[PDB]
């Protein structure tokens, strides 16, 4: 559908997973996304493997959304990335301090689902905390 | 403003990039405000730390060039996803210059009033360059 409806579909989800709804949380993706980090595609299992691990390492980790914005099939967000360092990251034992990281990311949609994602990480205020 | 300003946002913001990549500065600058509030990181950069950011980088990759990815525009904003690639001739972080091609990608987002940038954030991903050093 529209723009508009696209950017709600994306705060639902963002919101979700802050608030612990898996329903919410994956409601509108597509079962057959292409996902896109560095200017690669990035085969869905390798997509869990990343965050298979960045979960066991940030378990309690929370979006927080700074922009959003929509256009045609196209939604992109700015969101700040916080958690806790719990769990081993890089078999650094955990810290158990908050770390910060930061994300750009773009959905490409149709009839209502993402079909194609792509992002853009700055991992580098975290790691300084390792 | 009007329904088709975000239209004549996106245009000068790729106008800005084409104008870096041919080498003509002030088709960059030309849209930017004196006053221009960046953010990076989630914190405001002053306007002065900002241009010794650029200096710094230019030094270390002067034949940088920009290659968009994605342009989204809507109401007031755009935001842009751009793969950055250069060589690395001159010093970074005091390492010898490798002469290697780089990449790094940013995601940036433009606020403009009466078509200047007036606010400005963004995400950069430097690891891809970082881990060529």
């Amino acid at each position: 559908l529209t723009a508009a409806d696209n950017k709600k579909r994306c705060l639902e989800m963002v919101d979700a997973w802050n608030r612990g709804e898996l329903g919410g949380v994956t409601a509108h993706w597509s079962p057959d996304v292409v996902h896109h980090s560095e200017e690669r595609i990035v085969p869905n299992e390798e997509m869990v493997l990343r965050m298979e691990s960045g979960l066991t390492a940030f378990p309690d980790v929370r979006l927080d959304v700074r922009s959003v914005l929509a256009e045609d099939d196209r939604v992109s967000m700015r969101i700040s990335v916080t958690a806790t360092h719990k769990g081993p990251f890089m078999d650094i034992a955990p810290t158990n301090r908050t770390v910060t990281w930061h994300t750009a990311e773009e959905f490409r949609f149709v009839d209502g689902k993402v079909v194609e994602h792509w992002d853009v990480i700055n991992y580098m205020p975290m790691l300084r905390e390792l």
